[PDB]
């Protein structure tokens, strides 16, 4: 059964904006999830220098990206250190965040939503080209579970029996806007990391369906 | 939690002939699973010509190839009409099949591994390549179900709460022995589909997995 959760009132009011006043350069959804994903795979090997074992639910460490153009789906799985029920309750949208005023102040002024990201609250640009978004994740301290939004005023939690398992980390799973499909395309996506996700750790890795011709 | 089944007893011996009397043309497992997974998806949309609803679960018909490296796997799925809980049961090992000890007593006479299908046990091919097959099957009419078998004498059928929800159909999961990991690999699958399975209504998939450089 699924819990539900209010956003704090800010968030809220970023994500209206980001839905709402948008327009240009959208792509930059995908470096901040990249970056998101590398801040949590920096995350558990920094941990596992001194708890190897942390390491031993998914020794490998990457980030893949998987279009399911048939549901109108991108996925964006990480083996990062995963966050826990009341991690994804806390800080996916009940409790204040430090830049979110500031970040909608200074848009106001004129600011690119690229800067998002310098304020600490990049997660809320997956609302650029997704109308409905599921985190599901896994952390070596907790059971899997989903978070889920379609950026309404409340979020849900839910203990995850429905997904493949992972075995620690994390999926952002976007359910696309129409106008936003170009996202699915194995070119598309390889030019968007190439542009902006150039200096990264971990290896990218895309997963594309092919017809056996 | 799982129950356990016990196999008729010609089933657990053709297993251990295929483990154990082996040796040459092992590829012949991938046309039997394909042509499963063809009958499987004739059924549906045959069943659906005058229950057009029956459709609606997955709307697509296919069949997809992963291979999944990092744990030496490789997952044939297809869209066809699954298997309920009772279905794998009666039809993957309690109950005793008409071409086993028929093929059986041909093996021994010098047959072709490759005649199995024409026996009606293709299915057990699969442990030519694989020590352990799990069978994930979401039948219209059932929940979702994984049966599992190391080829030991019994098998389990299990509530599936762990693996990504098909909404209809087959995923056959193969662990692969050590000795055929040349099956995970794209240019040789594709090999064997063009070989044996030239003639199959539905599209095969491929799916692969690239890092993005
Ligand atoms: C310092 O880390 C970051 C924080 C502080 C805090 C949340 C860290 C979090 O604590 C539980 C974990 O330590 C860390 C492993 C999880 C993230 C990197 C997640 O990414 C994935 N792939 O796990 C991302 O998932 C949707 C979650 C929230 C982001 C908020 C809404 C924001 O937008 N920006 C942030 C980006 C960051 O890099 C941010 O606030
Ligand atoms: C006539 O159909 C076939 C039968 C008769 C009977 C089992 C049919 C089954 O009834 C419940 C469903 O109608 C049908 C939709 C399911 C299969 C095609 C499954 O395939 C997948 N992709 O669903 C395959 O899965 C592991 C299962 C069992 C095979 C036994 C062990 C054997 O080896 N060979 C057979 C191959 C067949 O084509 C066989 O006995």
């Amino acid at each position: 059964a699924s819990e539900t959760f209010e956003f704090q009132a800010e968030i809220t009011q970023l994500m209206s904006l980001i839905i709402n006043t948008v327009y240009s350069n959208k792509e930059i959804f995908l470096r901040e999830i990249v970056s998101n994903a590398s801040d949590a795979l920096d995350k558990i090997r920094y941990k596992s220098l001194s708890d190897p074992k942390q390491l031993e639910t998914e020794p490998d460490l990457f980030i893949r990206i998987t279009p399911k153009p048939e549901q109108k789906v991108l996925e964006i799985r990480d083996s990062g250190i995963g966050m826990t029920k009341a991690e994804l309750i806390n800080n996916l949208g009940t409790i204040a965040k430090s830049g979110t005023k500031a970040f909608m102040e200074a848009l106001s002024a004129g600011a690119d939503v690229s800067m998002i990201g310098q304020f600490g609250v990049g997660f809320y640009s997956l609302f650029l080209v997704a109308d409905r978004v599921q985190v599901i994740s896994k952390s070596n301290d907790d059971e899997q579970y989903i978070w889920e939004s379609n950026a309404g005023g409340s979020f849900t939690v839910t203990l995850d029996e429905v997904n493949e398992r992972i075995g620690r980390g994390t999926i952002l799973r976007l359910f696309l806007k129409d106008d936003q499909l170009e996202y699915l395309e194995e070119k598309r996506i390889k030019e968007v990391i190439k542009r902006h996700s150039e200096f990264v750790a971990y290896p990218i890795q895309l997963v594309v369906t092919k017809e056996v011709e």
